[PDB]
């Protein structure tokens, strides 16, 4: 078990510790991940890669401004995926597309003011999106696939994402063509 940790069973909670980088020691049994509340700012790449059975990863309020090129992609049996409450001010492409049965992603109250096209496309075990408290770019051919994957997923959306500048609802932004 990490110094900042309490591991029980194969959960491990590390949250309030005024950490500055993720933990040394995580067991590779860990299902469950939480380093809530905390000081990091960035992820090594290829931090999490044996963690496999981790079936919830949790990073809410941090302030983390970017995620390392597949930093998710070992964690195939990820069901939960919390990012929100951090800095993020972009998305790397697929990254979450090794996620098939994820179905909670975070991702409210961060710097995004748009994602990368389709991705969303992959998950297709998600029931609960979090998007809003984000400054969307609400200009069209960027926001074009966000406004559509929005409004067809609708009863995903937990809260509203709204558009940076007007306050509008992204999903009442259509794109021309």
């Amino acid at each position: 078990c990490p110094s900042r940790c309490s591991c029980s069973g194969t959960e491990i909670r590390c949250n309030s510790k005024g950490l500055t980088s993720v933990p040394t020691g995580i067991p590779s049994s860990a299902t469950r991940l939480e380093l809530e509340s905390n000081k990091l700012q960035s992820l090594p790449h290829g931090v999490f890669d044996k963690l496999t059975q981790l079936t919830k990863l949790s990073l809410s309020q941090n302030q983390i401004q970017s995620l390392p090129d597949g930093v998710f992609d070992k964690l195939t049996k990820l069901t939960i995926l919390y990012l929100h409450e951090n800095k993020l001010q972009s998305l790397p492409n697929g990254v979450f597309d090794k996620l098939t049965q994820l179905k909670e992603l975070a991702l409210d109250t961060n710097q995004l003011k748009s994602v990368p096209d389709g991705i969303f496309d992959r998950l297709t075990s998600l029931q609960k999106i979090w998007l809003h408290t984000n400054p969307w770019d609400c200009s069209c051919p960027r926001i074009d696939y966000l406004s559509r994957w929005l409004n067809k997923n609708s009863q995903k959306e937990q809260g509203s994402a709204k558009c940076s500048g007007s306050g509008k609802p992204v999903r009442s932004i259509i794109c021309p063509t």
